[PDB]
């Protein structure tokens, strides 16, 4: 099971500067040496590289776009099969009620429990309605990952109104909640942990130097 | 000449997770895409990789330890010759009063002006008196890099007492001053720029995921 604490997301999609299974493995090493309790990573190849540098538990996804669907985080059983091959400890997937390319969400959850019975699952949700559905489905972890990153949550960011969205998720489910998406400072990490999340995912504020650089430059441009 | 704005330091010494000319070149590309106006980098191999990736001006150093000297930033003519070969726009060196392994500081400044007449020089100092000495020696830039990192500045850190050390350096010299060392947050960057530095170096807060991770974990351990 994931410990309480900091999960570092070590992702770099094609055309991002640090795109490389190799490079993400050394980023995960840095996160381990700095006190992370877990890693979140994208694609079987990055997961397998990370598993050669660190023994931290990994939350795996596969970001892959499909025609005629906006679902791109572990959309179908093809992505699930890649993640079962990766041997990541937690399989995360979009758990929105958006139209998927192939299996429905219920079917994908059933598929994972059948084919990978020793692997925990994490729901990436955008609304309280989705979070409560994920708890019904027996997800091990419910994350706020897609809040602000769907067409129906545009402009909403996790930290808005003193993390009201997170407070609403925590009140709505008894499952382990993960604060993920727009946790960008140590002060925000402390806030979400104080509100009672199991653990938090921090990505860009540690592993996207372009994103961090933009925050430094922007302070001079306000 | 260096512009005003943000210089991102892209360093990873041999024991660090990201040690790699290729990775530091991608850190530098990320910094460029985020709005940096220059790069600081360590070793000829890293600098050459960076300069083939981005056209930003580079402040070059060579960190190399020598017996019976506490000087390790561009300590001798060996390191200067490596930086001349690198074609970096600005050669930075320890500009402390500490005895060097080979050539004195004054010796190395004259050596750079005669062997690389088109290259600007940056003084990494620890004290106001070293800042004044570097102005005497005709440095183009004077940085606060070693303030708090010498045996005669122990316990001192740039940000202490609302950046009083920086205010004292700016009052003491007419040359372009660079805020470098312990510029940890966008708020610190804004403060030093508002106090009148030419530009500021930010390294580990952008390009050392281990140190950023450590800052997230620490907030929970206070
Ligand atoms: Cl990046
Ligand atoms: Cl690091």
């Amino acid at each position: 099971m994931l410990p309480h604490g900091l999960i570092v997301s070590c992702q770099a999609l094609p055309d991002e500067p640090l795109h490389s299974s190799f490079i993400m493995s050394k980023m995960a090493l840095a996160a381990y040496e700095g006190g992370a309790v877990g890693i979140r990573a994208n694609t079987k190849e990055d997961i397998l590289a990370i598993k050669e540098t660190v023994d931290l538990p990994v939350i795996g996804i596969v970001k892959r776009d499909y025609d005629h669907s906006d679902v791109f985080i572990t959309a179908t059983s093809k992505e699930v099969d890649e993640l079962i091959e990766s041997q990541c400890e937690v399989i995360a997937l979009d758990a929105t009620l958006q139209q998927r390319p192939k299996e429905t969400l219920d079917e994908l959850v059933s598929y994972i429990r059948t084919h990978a019975p020793n692997v925990e699952i994490m729901a990436d949700i955008a609304t309280v309605e989705e979070a409560k559905n994920a708890a019904r489905l027996g997800f091990d972890y419910i994350g706020t990952t897609l809040h602000g990153y769907t067409s129906y949550t545009q402009g909403q960011l996790l930290y808005q109104n003193d993390f009201q969205f997170l407070k609403d998720v925590l009140q709505s489910v008894d499952a382990k909640v993960i604060a993920a998406g727009n946790v960008i400072t140590p002060d925000m990490y402390k806030r979400v942990m104080d509100l009672g999340v199991h653990c938090s995912v921090v990505g860009g504020a540690i592993t996207r130097p372009k994103e961090i650089t933009k925050r430094f430059v922007q302070i001079m441009e306000d």
